[PDB]
């Protein structure tokens, strides 16, 4: 399982490797069913609920892309991954602007699979409205 | 110094309870002067910096009022104090209407004194906008 940051920091760049490629059918490899997710106003329980939210904002914003860079992870004592890194998005019709900001998750994890049980993005989605206004 | 959560918490409840003054003058009691801040695309280093950054942006919403609670705090054994709260904000105008979103702050302290030289604070900024109407 996970011991040390530098693990935690491999799982969440694995994690978000696979968020941003929207392959749905992989993201119960690395998340909870019991998902519990906050990411600012936006919050689900349950990962059909978590993989909803992600479909209907990707219609919202037709052509989005994303990806993520992380460059901080401390494991604690309890558990807990926090990573701070930063957060990219831009559309596919104008690949130009890409809107980069900061960004933290806090992370829980299963103890029996090592799955993602609770996942707290923190980031500012105002800079975002540089691409779509139909945000999160 | 800080050595357990509970202490850690109370550090963070006394630094918010200076900024959402907006008194600048005492900034400077729990913000160290090479203060390294962080707050979505704003960035600034040095408390000057801070306080210019802080000022501009009151500026444009006069009536601003902001506060802030916290519900889950930990201490590292680096001694990293992450705090997740809420971050609530309104006009004094219509103190009735109030935005709030949740909120991280990361925190580093100088090991001198035990103020803030390393303050990252993430949330959503986007349903503040809300406050305009």
């Amino acid at each position: 399982e996970i011991q040390t940051p530098d693990q935690a920091e491999a799982f969440v760049a694995k994690v978000f490797d696979v968020l941003d490629s929207y392959d749905y059918t992989r993201f119960g490899e690395v998340l909870s069913t019991d998902l519990k997710y906050e990411g600012g106003l936006q919050k689900t329980s349950g990962l059909d609920n978590f993989i909803n939210d992600i479909k209907a904002s990707t219609q919202r914003m037709p052509g989005l892309q994303t990806s993520h860079s992380r460059y901080r992870t401390e494991l604690t004592a309890e558990g807990t991954i926090y990573s701070e890194g930063h957060s990219n998005a831009s559309l596919e019709s104008n690949p130009g602007k890409v809107v980069t900001v900061p960004m933290i998750g806090v992370f829980k994890l299963d103890s029996e699979d090592g799955k993602i049980k609770e996942m707290r993005i923190y980031k500012d989605r105002l800079p975002f409205l540089a691409l779509h206004q139909a945000l999160p």
